[PDB]
């Protein structure tokens, strides 16, 4: 009419008398309700979305007049489809605003007049919290209604006489409504309950509309599908449900999981349909994602959902423990045949090719077994406790190469590879006896503590040599652990370095008699190192907390799955199958639970 | 045994690999011992009362 | 640069002004950096782990003064200021890694 | 007196109610005084926890 601000103020106030006649002025002035000057150049906001976000308790009756002007001006469809060109927002057509406002009164007329129900809200503000946004819902009006708790809006949009939003349609991320509805889910009570309810509603509706394929199958750009996405993101409330979903009516029962097999009074055989909790190495599986992935925040309970835990139990029973025990036997054997080939190292010096006699031939047999296992380990580490394992393999390879070169004092990284292989055998010791927490504590220790102690110890060595050179300098023939400066007494630090190491490495010392500063300084390092050590023991014991049960369960599962991934699982060693047709073959896992209902 | 059995040693002067290796066994045995003390103290839990009752019976 | 200027303490005894050569000039550079940081620390401590900090600053100042006086067996509070500055760096280690509780326990220990 | 809210007046030690509650160790009064919002505009200026905007289940509280 005259300027955009007055239009915005009028629509916010909701006055209709002033708007009257202005439409005639626009028509006579050759103006369109979608013209740029009517829309803010930054956000592209139009009068209609402004009214739709200024609801006076959901009774701003001006918007119908605006739509009337819109089709009168000749441009209505694009007027309803008013994408925001800014970066903070985007898309955000009238439908998103109306649906989000928890008001279906305007949504009905907005859709009926004709509004794109496939508008992509592809803006920064709509991305997940991590990717720079604030609210992620699926970038679609239907997924917006479902996520933002507007089931009535969903029912109207999916079954309106006008255009309907197909559920299978997926946003740029390839989500579909189910993926997004999983995304917003948390581990709370009300949110989880509502999300599972809407999930069941939406899945049933899609199945009824298209029984050929349930909506859950559709995979996203990352290729997860709702179940695996819930497993990866750390969801529990939605996860616990989606894995125990059963439906009554046969026409929509096929999409069930927790079938029923039979009952014998107080014993119930629930036939869980774990069709994607293990793929036998063929494809991605929910169990592998749940366990290997480190981003999981609720892995403890998620492992113990029920079918997963009993599936791991069964895997342990058949071809899960025999492999474990033969693995430890083989590894202890291949480490003993390395130990005995290390201590029996070829004699005489210069061992390029000293294998001559029967005992020496047996030593060669042991060495070749070690090298073969080393190269096999290399392949298993690159072809597929993994970095320490690559280190072991490369060290043994270097040792074998140097031995073939017959180079002196270089069969000493071979012994280091041996001792590594002896601390490398802690991979196995994570199952029986609930052992392996030594691995956790030493993992905490590593370089962190090693170089912390080493740097404080160099600190004290250097300060102490400084004390000697600054207090004692005022024929001598030099003292071994560093000495004053003149008389050609430069000496070296390393001697006092090892002296301080072993002396405060548990005594076995001479306590160099050069005093007040020096003795107080030695006392100070006593206190500091005692602190360091017992404090570190304090954190180690304070954590773990009796080694916990989640820990042992997790490493036990990891050992299982590593065992299965070792060999081709698709062979006749897979999880139990079930019913052929009608119910299914839909390989099923049968769990028996006794109840006194 | 005796040298890492609580000192009373001469520390055979043969170096880098050997000294790092001796340090490594220090760390490993200290772990073993204090970790074992950790399981022992973490269990029993002040010796419990069920225990004493059971052996008394 | 204080540790390396402590262990490389001027040789020959009687070090009033022994800075002569290139390596010794670099040692002088380190020592002057230490003294400058010490006086800056003094100002930041009086102009505004604070008492230990004033102790470090005053000890380094005393050490620099005695060195300028070239007095024997008195570049030994300088090494004490060095070791203090090495236990003085626990002010920082209270953030990442949730460390610094060593500071709390040693605070309980003290005298 | 809408010219100045009473909370501004400082004591001899110069604290004002919020800082005095913070210093003395109060929590119940402190948790409130820092999240105090008023409805009517004539007395809304003395509010702290304004409201900026909402996008459904996300609320941007504009603490003053
Ligand atoms: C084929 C399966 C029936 C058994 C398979 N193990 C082997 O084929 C062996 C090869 C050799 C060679 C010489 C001596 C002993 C063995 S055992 C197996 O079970 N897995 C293979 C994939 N895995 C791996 O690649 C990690 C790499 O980190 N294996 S490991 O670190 O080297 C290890 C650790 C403990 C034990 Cl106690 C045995 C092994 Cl190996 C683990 C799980």
């Amino acid at each position: 009419v005259f300027n955009r601000p007055i239009l915005f103020d009028i629509v916010s106030r909701g006055s209709t008398a002033d708007l009257d006649g202005l439409l005639s002025f626009l028509l006579t002035h050759k103006k369109r309700l979608t013209d740029e000057e009517f829309r803010e150049p930054s956000t592209g906001k139009t009068c209609l979305p402004k009214a739709l976000l200024n609801l006076s308790n959901g009774r701003n009756d001006t918007i119908p007049v605006l739509l009337d002007i819109a089709e009168r001006t000749g441009n209505m469809r694009e007027f309803i489809n008013s994408p925001f060109r800014d970066i903070y927002y985007r898309g955000q057509t009238s439908l998103h605003i109306a649906i989000e406002r928890r008001c279906k009164h305007y949504v009905e007329l907005l859709v009926a007049q004709g509004a794109d129900v496939h508008a992509q809200a592809r803006g920064r503000f709509f991305q997940p919290k991590d990717e720079g946004g604030y609210f992620y819902f699926g970038e679609l009006p239907l997924s917006l209604a479902a996520c933002t708790n507007q089931p009535h809006i969903v029912n109207y949009l999916t079954e309106n006489p006008h255009k309907k939003a197909d559920m299978r349609r997926q946003d740029s991320r390839g989500n579909t409504v189910l993926h997004a509805l999983v995304a917003i889910a948390d581990n709370t009570r009300e949110n989880t309950k509502f999300v599972t309810k809407m999930y069941d509603l939406l899945l049933l509706k899609c199945s009824r509309l298209f029984p050929d394929s349930n909506l859950e199958t559709v995979l996203n750009n990352d290729g997860l599908s709702p179940l695996m996405m819930a497993a990866k993101t750390g969801k529990i409330g939605v996860f616990q449900h989606i894995i125990r979903r059963e439906v009554t009516d046969e026409d929509t029962r096929h999409l069930s999981r927790k079938f029923k097999d039979w009952a014998y009074g107080p014993v119930y055989s629930s036939l869980y349909d774990l069709s994607s909790l293990d793929t036998c190495g063929e494809e991605v599986s929910v169990l592998e994602i749940l366990v290997y992935n480190s981003k999981i925040e609720n892995r403890h309970e998620m492992l113990a959902v029920e079918p997963i835990n009993e599936l791991l139990r069964d895997k342990w029973r058949k071809f899960g423990a025999v492999s474990f025990y033969i693995n430890v036997v083989s590894y202890l054997c291949a480490m003993v045949i390395f130990t005995l080939t290390a201590y029996y190292q070829p004699l005489e010096g210069t061992p390029p090719y000293p294998y001559r006699t029967t005992v020496d031939y047996l030593r060669l047999a042991g060495e070749v077994i070690t090298l073969f296992t080393g190269v096999l380990f290399f392949f298993t580490s690159i072809k597929d406790f993994q970095l320490l394992y690559f280190i072991y393999s490369v060290l043994v390879v270097v040792s074998a190469a140097l031995y073939l070169a017959g180079i002196e004092a270089y069969l000493a990284v071979m012994v280091f590879a041996l001792v590594l292989g002896w601390m490398n055998a802690l991979y196995f010791t994570r199952g029986l006896k609930l052992t392996g927490t030594y691995s956790i504590m030493i993992q905490k220790i590593l370089f962190k503590d090693l170089f912390r102690f080493l740097l404080v110890y160099l600190l004290f060595m250097i300060g102490y040599a400084s004390a000697l050179v600054t207090l004692l300098n005022p024929q001598s023939n030099c003292t071994v652990p560093t000495y004053p400066a003149c008389r050609d007494s430069e000496t070296f630090s390393a001697f006092l370095l090892d002296l301080f190491k072993l002396t405060i490495g548990m005594g076995d010392l001479e306590m160099l008699s050069s005093i007040l500063l020096l003795v107080t300084y030695i006392i100070l390092t006593f206190v500091l190192l005692l602190n360091m050590l017992i404090a570190l023991m304090g954190e180690t014991v304070g954590q773990v907390s009796k080694e916990s049960k989640h820990i042992w369960k997790l490493q036990w599962a990891t050992t299982i799955l590593d065992i299965e991934r070792s060999f081709p699982v698709f062979l006749r060693k897979a999880f139990r199958s079930g019913e052929m047709v009608t119910v299914g073959r839909r390989w099923c896992f049968r769990v028996d639970e006794v109840n006194w209902s």
